[PDB]
Order: C-alpha cells, then structure tokens, then sequence
C-alpha cells in the first residue's frame, strides 16, 4: 500500500493535490480497510517508541545520577523541541500577517477619502496595497492548512510513542506492581490519558504569541486613534473573568443535574427488566409518577443551564458592539473627529485581538494544564518496580532439569504465614510429578516459584530449558483459534494436523463457521470453557518445551474429552519432557509416576501411586474440608406564530447588528462633506446608543427564545416517549433487548436535551453573521451578486463530494481503534503466560502492527479535512479579492464610508465560513438522535386500560373459569401454543399444572392475563375477557411468578404502590409471613431502602415478600407459578404450608415443575404440546396406566412413585368419602 505522500511536490503538498484519487473512489464506492495508505517510514510505531524510549532511559540515568526525580517533561522537549521549532517561526509569520493586514486596509481607505479623479500615481499605489493584502490573505488561507496538518502531526506522534512505551512497561511489571494496578487503570491511561496530546500541540505556540499580538495590536491602536483604545482595552480583559464567572458557575449546575439525570435512568433500567411483573401487577401508574417526578426535576436544573449557556452566547455575540462603541464614544467625546481610515482599522484590529485574547490563550492555558496532568500520569506509571530479567544463567551441562532447594518466599511481606514452607525437590525428563491437595494449599504458587515468578527470599532454583507453562483459566487473545495455538511461530501443517488429532478439536473446529480459521474475540465470546482448555492445551504441547507444567487442566472438561487428553496428549506426547502436573481428579492419579501431596503450604509426602496406596491415608479424606425530522421537533416545541417570532427576532437582531456600523460609516460620510460648523453631537450619539442597546437586547432575546422553544420540544419529546413505551405489549419487549430499550432513554434524551439547542442556537448565529457579510458586500457594490452564483453551485458540490468519503473515513477510525485496547487486555490478563516462553518481543511487535493500523486512519483524518479546508479558504479568498478590487475598479461610484464597511466585513468572512461549514455538518449528524425519539413515539399500542362497559365492584364473586376453543400465539404468524384449550374450573377448586418441560404450562397465565391477545372466548363468573380493559381484568387476579423481583424503594411501597391499605394491616400481613420481626430490626421501621432486586435479602424472602402480597391483595383467583426451584427446604415448606392455609376460601391455580408440592391438588390439567389430555382427579389418572400422569410418576422413580400414590390415595379418600 504504497504512500502518494511520498511522491508529492512541494506544490502538490500545498493543496493536498495527492488524494484526489482516495476522494474519487470514496464518491464511486465504499471505502474499506485495503483501500488506506500505508503510514510514513518516520510515522511507524516502532521508530517513535524507540527514540523515545532512548531519551527517556537518558534522563533517567542523568536524575539518578544527580539524585532528583526524572522528568518525562524534560525528555520529551528534549526530544521534540528541534522539530516543534519551525512551526514557532512559521506561527509568528502568521500572526505577522494577521496583525499587518489592516494597515493596508486603512491605506486603501485613506486613497479613497482624497480621491481626485485625474491623478494616476495614488491608483497605481492603491493597486499596489490592495496587491499586498491578497499576498496576506493567500498566506493566511493556503499554506495555514499545512502547517497546520503538520502540527498535529507532531501530537500524533507524540501519543503513538507514548503509547508504545507504556505497552512496553506494562509487559513487564512485577507481581506486587500488578496487584497494586488494574487492567482498567492501564486500559484508561491509553483511551482518555493519552489523547491530550493529539490537542495539547495545536494551541502551544499561542503561550507566547498571544501576549506578543496583544502588545503589537495596542501600540499600532494608539499610534492611529490615540487614547481611547484604552477603553475597548479594558473591557476586552474584562470579558475573561466574566467567562471563567460563567465556566464555573455552569460547572456546578451541570453536575447538580447527574443526581437526577442517573436515578432517572436506573429506574428505567428496572422498569424495562420487569416490565412483564409490573404488567400483571398494573403498576405502570406508580412507575410514571416516579419518572415523571424525576424527569421534571432535572428538566428545571436543564432550563437554568441552558439559560446560562444563552447569555454566554448572547455576551460572546455583542462583545464586539460593546467594545467598538465605548472606544469610539470616548473617542468622539475627547473631542476628536470621525473617519473612515480610523474607524475601520480600529474595528479590525479590535476583532482580531479580541479573538485572540478571549479564546485561543485560555485554550492554550486549558490544554497545557491538562496535557501537564496526564504526562505526571504516564510519568508516575513508567516507574512502577518491574521484574528483574532473568539473569546469566549458572553454567550447566546442557541438562535439562528443574531443582528447587530450601524455598521460601510470600506474595506479601507482611503476611505472618509463609506462602511455601523450605520446598526441596527436583524433576527430571520422562517423570510425571504431581501435586494433590485442597483449594490454597500452595500448589499454583510452586508453579509460579519454578517460572520465576515468586521472587526467592531465601533458597535456590536452578530451571534450565525451554518451559511449557498451563493456566489455571485457560487463555485466549485477539486472533483466531489457528493463531491461539501457533502462538506467532511457523506454521507447520503436519504437526498442526497431529496436534488437533491428540487433542480430539475436531468437533471444536466442525462447531465453527471457518473451522480453525474462525477469530475469536476478548473472553472466548464465539467459543465456550471447555475449548479454551482445549486450545490451550493444545498450544502448550505443539509449543514443543522442554519442560511441561501443568495447573487444573480437566477440572471443567467432559469425562471423556479429560481421559482423552491425560491419555493421548501427556502419557504419550510428553514422556520425553519434564511434567509438573497439578491434579483434582484421582483418577488420572495411577498414571502419574510422581505424586507429591500439599497442604498449608506445607510438604506431606511424595511417591508412586503405589507408595501413596501403601501409605494408608485417602486422597479423597484429606480432599475434603429528512425534512419531516425537523418539522417534527421544531413542532414539538411551540406553535408556528412563535416559529414566525423567532425568525422576526433573528432578522432584527442581526440588522441592528449592521445597522450600528453602517452608522458610524454615515457618521464618518457626513462629518467628511462639511465645510467652524460642527456636527450635532447628542443626536449621532444618542442614534449610536441605541443602536448599539437593540443589537444587545434582540441578541439576549433571540438566544433565550431558542433555547427555551427547542428544551420544550426535548422535555415532549420524552414524554411521548416514555409514555408510548409504557403501552407497548410484551411482544415489543420480547423483541427487542433491554440494552436497546434504555439507550434512547439515556443516550438520546441525553443529546436532545443539552448539546442539540445549543449547537443549533451556534449554527445559526453564525450563519446569520455569514449571510450579514455577504448581504453588506452585495448591498455596497450590486455587480458581486454575479460570481456569487457560481461560487455557491462550487460550494454545493464540494461539500457533497467531501461528505461522501468524509464518514467512511471517520467510521474507518472509529473501527480500527478498539483492537488496541483488546489486544492490551487479553496481553495484561494473559501476562504470565506469555513471560512463560521468550516470546513478548512478538507480543510487542503486534501491538506496533495494532498502532499503525490506527495511524493508518488518523493520517487521512487529518489529511482530508485539511483538503476541505483549502478549497473553501480558497473560495473565501476570492471573494475577498473579488471586493477588494471591485472597489478600486468602481472607484469613481463608492466612497470611503462604504469602501470600509464592505472591506472590513470581507475580511472578518474568514473562519466564520468554515465554522458555519462544519455546524452545519454536526447538527446533521446530530439529528439522528431526534430520528430514534420519534421512531419511538409511534410504536405499537395494545388494549386500553379501561372501558365503557364496566363490570360490578364485586367480580368475580366466585371464580369460576370456563376455556373454550384457546388457540394462544405469542406473535401473530407464529407457532401455535394452545390447540383448542376445553375446560371449566369450578369455584374454590385446587388445580394443579403438569405436562413436559415445554408441554405450555406458563402459556396458560399469559392467555388469562390477555398479555398476548388469545383466540377463542376465556369466561370468569360470566364475564368474558375480551370485552373489559386489562387493568380491570389483570387487577381481580394475583399471580407468584417464578422469580420474585422487589423494586427499589421502601417496604411500604413495595407492599402497597397505591397506599390503598393501612400500616397495621400491612404489619399483620407481615406477622402473618413471619417476615415482620425482620423487618423490624433496620435502622428503618418500614422506609429502608434496597439495592436492585434486593440483593441483600434472600430468595426465601423474596417469595414470602411476594405471598405478602398476594395476602394483601386478598383477591379470590390466585395463581402460582414455579414457586421453589433452588431454594432451601425449610422455606419451602413454610411457603407451601402458608400457600395452603392462607387461601382456603379463594381459587388457586398452581404450576410446579415437581409432583410434590401439587399432589394434593383436586384436579390436574395434562399437557401434551398445548393438547389438553386429561382433566379429573389425580387418583383416577394414577389408576389408569395409560394415563400421563402415571408415566411421569413412575419416571421419578419407585418409592417416591409409591409415596405419591398414597398421598394421592389418602387426599381423594379425605375428601370425597368424609
Ligand atoms: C465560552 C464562550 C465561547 O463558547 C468560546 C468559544 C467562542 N464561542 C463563540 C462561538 C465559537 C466557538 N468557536 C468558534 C470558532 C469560530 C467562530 C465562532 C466560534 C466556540 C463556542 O463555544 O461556540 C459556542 C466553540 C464551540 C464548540 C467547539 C469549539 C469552539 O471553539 C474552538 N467544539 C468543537 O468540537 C464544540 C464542542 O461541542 C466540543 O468540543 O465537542 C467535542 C464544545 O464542547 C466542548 C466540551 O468543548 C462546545 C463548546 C464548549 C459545547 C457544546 C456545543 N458545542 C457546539 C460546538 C462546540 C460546542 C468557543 C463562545
Ligand atoms: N499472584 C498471587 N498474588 C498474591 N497472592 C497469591 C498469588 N498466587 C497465590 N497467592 C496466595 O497464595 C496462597 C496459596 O495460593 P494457591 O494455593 O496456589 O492458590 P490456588 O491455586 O487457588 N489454590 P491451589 O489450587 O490448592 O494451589 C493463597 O493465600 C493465595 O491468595
Ligand atoms: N415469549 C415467547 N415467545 C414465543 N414462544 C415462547 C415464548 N415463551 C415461551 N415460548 C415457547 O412456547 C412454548 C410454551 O411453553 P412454556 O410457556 O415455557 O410453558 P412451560 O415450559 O411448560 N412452563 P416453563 O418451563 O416454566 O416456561 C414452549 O415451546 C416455549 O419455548
Ligand atoms: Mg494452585
Ligand atoms: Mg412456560
């Protein structure tokens, strides 16, 4: 992939004319991975890190030397000081040309106020000057671009060898190092504390070219107006402390909101989770007053941040009045006079050091302070104590053998018991040695002695040759199963094939899409346990070491996958290299030749299997212990009448805005043509003034307006929302995940209600100013309106043809970034494994190929916006000279009040073109958010709650319960899960639930609660269900679902959301589950509040928590469904017992997974995949054989079987012959 920026001219360099070709196959196609060039031999994340690493191991050397602490700050001005020069050289010529340019201007000014018609000389100078203004306008629009590509380059360098060292460190930590730090702080100091430095390099040079600007702009205003630029001074320093006043005040407001904004979207978190028990509860009334409550207490703290934010704007936008009108009044009052080469000069330079003051230097100050945190970061980690490398071996042989003596060593120093206790042994080829003994007897911790890393406090360990090191979790990193097992070496095709064949992978890889080619990413998400074992395995024995360690290898394998292995992958494989082996299973203990047993760190005996026999003790004893978009949002706002207001207040806001300096030019034009006879001072002055207060009053107004109508639409926008998605039937929310769901709660709403008004208040502001300069420049010479056509068709164009390649560069980016991060993870977690072998210089030259693929974007990131950048500088050039000479050629009609006034807005065109540009691109890419809100708001909506026909308070007043032809069908074209359901339930009858594992018993409490609409006709007490709403119906009937769910709140609240009750029945509910003393020992009587679904109460009380209420809904139809599946015996029985007492005289309905709790039940549905079989009593189905009651019971087995058949026997017998 070859780089045309390496062939490029210095012309062709200027106007980025080398990716025209990326652009054309951008605009013919998509842009993919192969289509990048290839970074720049000096831009490789290599040469950077090992220059910087020199430098910095320099410094470090010359600080020890002198005894003080390094300094990263040193070494890296050491080494970017010489290349961060010349863009200062080139910065200065800038700001040179910036600050010389209104000369110029006011020369040409000065020409036109002694203009004499017949004189040829001062035209051909005025030619001249206009000459040398476009000489500095083409200076600050061409060659601005590259130096600016070249100094952020300068940043990307420097964070692609910052990151390159700190990976570089990271591979070597030491174990107490690691265990001090986490994956995320080194993950964090590499996605959020290395990218200060892509930002820190644009405003550097500004820390001394802002000062030196303001002090050149100073002295050439008092050399032309005198005095009274003292004034304008004064409020320009000023408005700073006005903007950090602001800053911090908004600080403060914004982070008062996150305590609302996080409660809100936590209760949504839990909303959405159960939404189908908060459906058969009918509790969506509570949960919307609870969102509704939170959501308006953060849209008040949201008003008054936005509000703050528009008179931050509003200030930002008259500044420039403020200033101009009190110099110039202060000016005219001294007693001096008006004209146009002054005022127009003033007003240019004013605007420039303005900008400069009010902008780029906190910016700089503000990038400086941050860049400077992160480097005392990085700085801090890059010291942490590293493992010392493994020294010159002692001489040997050549044998290969491990020996340890007289070992002693401790994770920690300040532990009072040893982790190994004087270990003394030593293994040779061909001996099996293993290690048995309880959880923490020290086992994995030998392992690591014998790797190195236990560091050897007292003792000795001599391990010489190659090392076959496994995991206790099995590891795999950012690769595919092919590279799991390589490991990076050669690819051999006969011992990858034997490899596999030992290690039975074959049904792994026939598993597989791609077989062994198939990626797989962080954790093993495309692949299970069990193949991690497997493949890791299978990477230690290809790996071909001298010497073989082994820890936990068949604890989660299948029986005959673990025998294969132990078998044919070490009995057999490996009998020619030395084997460590830790073991739990003893049946892989007669094939070990060495068996040594470990306890308390402590060493109890080693020998044969045969010895260990001999022995006596058991291993087993001591093993146990579009448009629409935005008329939709701008219409959820406010009416069109204030749509039209709004645009009346721009367009006066921005005519004022004009009107004030197109004054002080009629000023300057009148006090000219005069004659001593003096100007009326009190009537300009008092125009000037009120000008000048419009311009400042229609801002405020205009930007308050804006933000308040566009808040508006946000705030009815969510509720819309929120109160479509509480309506949406329980097939939306089977459809789509709960991750989705909360996104456009916390994610959209989140844009919509901060960044989009006030990106949108910007764009506008800043179109209208662009609009204003071209309307003066029309207005003052009409014959500019002709070019302006072709230049706007150019514009259009070029701004399709950028944005065509323009995101898929971007999301190019944003793709090839997250495989850094993977791969620094899956290196950090899999450290000791990968310093088991030499093979860490291979780790850091994939992380480099890592780096560079990202590079490979960041490059053309840079190198396409500056592409745009030129054109449309260029395009605001010649206009800019299209004025500037049309005034010189029509000179005979204009005047220097008029010549001023379109100048000076022609130059101030610039930046202000490309800012409306680029808002303009991010409110379209911000609209998206707005898409997804209305999407959301018309979503499907199910049953009312209510209807016309009400039934009597009283239902059902027996419950009696008729199905008739119940076809059920969770989505409409779906399979069929009820097939013609016939049956009648009589009134204050026990039914029990049987059938398979899928034969529909859960199916039949979705049909009686109408959360998918049924077919057929469902009759309770002669009411059918069909024709009353679903919180009349699903309120009559209390359900017990499988898993209880408490929401978070007080005991009150979870036991009576409508306060319907009072606090002494809730206490004997309470007595009555037995719950209540527990309940009566928090710190809180009944208002103690609970972490999500009660994680710190048990299951047990969770379910009794929901017998509660049930017990205080009192209604006559209960339905139970799985009520104990791992739950302890003793509340099993308690909540079986209670079930039976509590409800004699009400209608149950039971489903149990188990004959036991149900065998008492009067009658049985049997279930055959949604076919009714049998309905009667349980002791007649056990009668007949054929039934599938009596199969199912003598599938439990015999004398369970029998008990059941008793019990049955007993309860028919009770019952029916009393
Ligand atoms: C304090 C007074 C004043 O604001 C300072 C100062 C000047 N302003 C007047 C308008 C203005 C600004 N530049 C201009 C350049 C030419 C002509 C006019 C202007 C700007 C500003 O503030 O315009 C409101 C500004 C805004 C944003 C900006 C960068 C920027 O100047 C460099 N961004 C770059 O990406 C945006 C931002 O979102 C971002 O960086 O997002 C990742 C940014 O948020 C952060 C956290 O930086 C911000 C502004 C804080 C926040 C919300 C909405 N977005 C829209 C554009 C952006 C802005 C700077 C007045
Ligand atoms: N890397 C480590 N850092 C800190 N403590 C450790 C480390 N490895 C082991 N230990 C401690 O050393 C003691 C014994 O470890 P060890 O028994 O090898 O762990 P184990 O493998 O989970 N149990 P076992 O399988 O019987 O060896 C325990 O107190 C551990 O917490
Ligand atoms: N939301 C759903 N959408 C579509 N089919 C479903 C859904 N839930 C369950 N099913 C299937 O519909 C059939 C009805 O079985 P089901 O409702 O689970 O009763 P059950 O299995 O006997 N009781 P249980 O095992 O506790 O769920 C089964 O084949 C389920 O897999
Ligand atoms: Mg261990
Ligand atoms: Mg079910």
């Amino acid at each position: 992939k070859p780089n045309p920026l390496q062939d490029a001219n210095l012309c062709s360099r200027v106007f980025f004319w080398w990716l025209n070709p990326l652009f054309k196959i951008g605009h013919k196609r998509r842009l993919e991975e192969d289509d990048m060039y290839s970074v720049l031999p000096e831009d490789r994340s290599q040469h950077l890190g090992e220059e910087l690493q020199g430098f910095w191991d320099k410094e470090v050397l010359r600080a020890e030397n002198d005894a003080q602490k390094p300094s990263l700050t040193r070494a890296i001005i050491k080494c970017y000081w010489k290349s961060y020069l010349v863009l200062g050289i080139f910065t200065l010529i800038e700001e040179s040309a910036k600050v010389i340019q209104p000369i110029f201007l006011g020369k040409i000014i000065n020409y036109f106020e002694n203009y004499d018609p017949m004189d040829s000389v001062a035209l051909n100078t005025a030619y001249a000057y206009a000459t040398v203004l476009t000489f500095c306008t083409l200076i600050l629009a061409i060659l601005h671009h590259l130096y600016f590509y070249h100094v952020q380059c300068a940043g990307m360098r420097l964070r692609v060898a910052m990151c390159h060292m700190i990976y570089r460190k990271a591979l070597r930590l030491s174990n107490m190092a690691m265990g001090k730090t986490t994956t995320g702080q080194i993950v964090n100091l590499l996605s959020n504390d290395v990218n200060k430095f892509d930002q820190v390099t644009v405003f550097l040079h500004f820390l001394w070219a802002g000062p030196l600007q303001a002090i050149a702009v100073t002295a050439l205003l008092w050399m032309e107006i005198g005095i009274s630029c003292l004034a304008g001074m004064a409020v320009l320093i000023i408005l700073l402390p006005l903007q950090s006043c602001f800053g911090k005040l908004f600080s403060s407001l914004r982070s008062k909101t996150a305590t609302f904004t996080d409660a809100r979207i936590r209760t949504m978190n839990e909303v959405i989770t159960g939404i189908r028990i908060i459906k058969m509860y009918a509790w969506e009334k509570s949960f919307s007053n609870l969102i509704t409550n939170l959501r308006k207490k953060e849209i008040s703290k949201i008003l008054r941040s936005s509000c703050l934010r528009g008179m931050n704007l509003a200030s930002f936008f008259s500044a420039s009045k403020i200033i101009v009108f009190v110099t110039f009044t202060t000016y005219v009052l001294l007693g001096s006079v008006i004209t146009a080469s002054r005022v127009f000069v003033a007003v240019t330079l004013y605007g420039a050091v303005r900008l400069t003051v009010t902008l780029f230097f906190p910016s700089a100050i503000e990038r400086v302070s941050e860049a400077i945190v992160s480097i005392r970061r990085i700085q801090t980690f890059l010291l942490l104590d590293e493992i010392s490398q493994r020294n010159r071996q002692l001489p040997s042989d050549g044998k290969k053998m491990v020996h340890v003596q007289d070992f002693t060593a401790f994770w920690d120093k300040a532990s009072e018991t040893p982790t190994l206790q004087g270990l003394s042994f030593t293994v040779r080829p061909g001996e099996l040695l293993a290690v048995v003994g309880p959880v923490g007897a020290g086992k994995s911790s030998l392992l690591s002695a014998v790797l190195g890393e236990l560091a050897p406090s007292h003792g000795l360990v001599s391990v010489h040759g190659r090392i076959a090191y496994v995991s206790q979790q099995p590891w795999v990193f950012s690769g595919t199963l092919r590279s799991n097992i390589l490991f990076g070496k050669k690819y051999e095709k006969e011992r990858y094939e034997k490899v596999i064949k030992a290690c039975a992978l074959k049904k792994d890889l026939q598993l597989l899409e791609d077989g062994d080619l198939t990626v797989i990413g962080d954790r093993g998400t495309t692949l299970s346990g069990g193949q991690k074992a497997r493949v890791n395995l299978a990477r230690a024995v290809y790996q071909d070491a001298d010497i073989y360690l082994l820890d936990d290898p068949l604890s989660a394998v299948d029986a005959e996958v673990s025998r294969h292995l132990f078998e044919l992958c070490i009995c057999q494989i490996l009998h020619e290299k030395i084997t460590i082996l830790v073991t739990h299973q003893l049946q892989y203990l007669k094939a070990a030749s060495q068996i040594l047993i470990l306890k308390d760190g402590k060493m109890v005996q080693k020998g044969t299997y045969t010895e260990f026999l001999k022995s006596g003790i058991d291993f087993g004893s001591l093993l146990k212990k579009g448009f629409q978009a935005y008329k939709n949002y701008f219409r959820a706002g406010a009416h069109w009448i204030v749509f039209i207001f709004l645009i009346l207040l721009n367009t006066a806001a921005q005519v004022a805005y004009v009107l004030q300096d197109w004054w002080l030019s009629y000023w300057a034009n009148k006090q000219s043509m005069l004659n001593t006879e003096k100007l009326d001072l009190n009537w300009y002055l008092g125009i000037y003034s009120g000008l000048t207060v419009a311009t400042v009053l229609f801002g405020i107004a205009r930007s308050l307006l804006v933000f308040y109508v566009l808040v508006n639409s946000s705030q009815t926008l969510h509720n819309k929302m929120f109160e479509s998605i509480l309506k949406a039937p329980v097939l939306f929310f089977d459809r789509n995940p709960i991750g989705r769901i909360l996104n456009r709660f916390s994610k959209d709403i989140g844009h919509l209600d901060d960044l989009l008004p006030l990106t949108f208040l910007d764009f506008i502001q800043t179109l209208l100013q662009v609009v204003g300069v071209v309307s003066v420049a029309v207005a003052v010479i009409p014959w500019i309106a002709i070019p302006l056509v072709p230049l706007g068709i150019i514009f259009i164009f070029l701004r399709r043809y950028f944005l065509e390649t323009s995101r898929d560069v971007k999301r190019l980016e944003s793709t090839t970034r997250s495989p850094v991060f993977s791969h620094l993870s899956s290196s950090l977690q899999g450290l000791w494994t990968i310093r088991a072998y030499k093979a860490e210089e291979r780790c850091q030259e994939l992380f480099d190929a890592h780096q560079d693929l990202h590079s490979e974007a960041w490059f053309l990131f840079l190198t396409t916006s500056r592409w745009f950048a030129v054109r449309l500088d260029a395009i605001c050039a010649m206009f800019v000279i299209i004025v500037a000479f049309g005034s010189l050629i029509l000179a005979k009609t204009l005047d220097a009040g008029q010549v001023g006034l379109a100048l000076s807005y022609a130059l101030t065109l610039m930046g202000m073109f490309q800012w409306c540009v680029r808002q303009s691109a991010e409110v379209e890419n911000m609209m998206i958010s707005v898409e997804r809100v209305i999407e959301y708001t018309d979503l499907e909506k199910e049953a009312p709650w209510e209807y016309q026909k009400r039934p009597p308070p009283a239902w059902p007043h027996e419950g009696v319960i008729i199905f008739d032809n119940v076809n059920f069908m969770y989505s409409p074209g779906g399979p069929l899960v009820l097939k013609h359901l016939t049956a009648l339930i009589k009134s204050q009858e026990k039914v029990g639930i049987v059938g398979r594992t899928g034969a529909g018993k859960s199916s039949l409490i979705s049909a009686l609660f109408r959360l998918s609409e049924p077919e057929g006709k469902i009759w309770i007490d002669k009411i059918l269900t069909t024709e009353i709403g679903l919180h009349d119906l699903r309120k009559k009937m209390s359900i017990i679902p499988q898993e209880p769910v408490l929401f978070t709140g007080t005991m009150r609240k979870n036991l009576d959301p409508f306060n319907e009750h009072t606090d002494e029945e809730l206490w004997n509910a309470l007595q009555e589950v037995q719950l209540k003393e527990t309940i009566e020992d928090l710190p809180g009587k009944m208002d103690t509040e609970l972490a999500e679904s009660g994680s710190n109460f048990s299951v047990g009380q969770r379910q009794l928590v929901c017998l509660a209420r049930a017990i205080l809904r009192k209604n006559q139809i209960l339905i139970i469904d799985e009520a104990t599946a791992n739950v302890d015996p003793r509340t099993d029985e308690l909540i079986q017992k209670k079930i039976r007492e509590k409800f004699a005289h009400c209608t149950v309905l039971t489903i149990a997974h188990r004959l036991n709790t149900i065998i008492d039940s009067d009658k049985i549905m049997v279930l055959d995949s949604g076919r009714l079989k049998e309905y009667d009593e349980p002791y007649v189905l056990l009668q007949n054989k054929e039934s599938l009651f009596y199969k199912m019971v003598q599938q439990l087995g015999k004398a369970e079987a029998a008990a059941l058949t008793e019990t049955a026997k007993q309860v028919y017998f009770k019952r029916n012959y009393p």
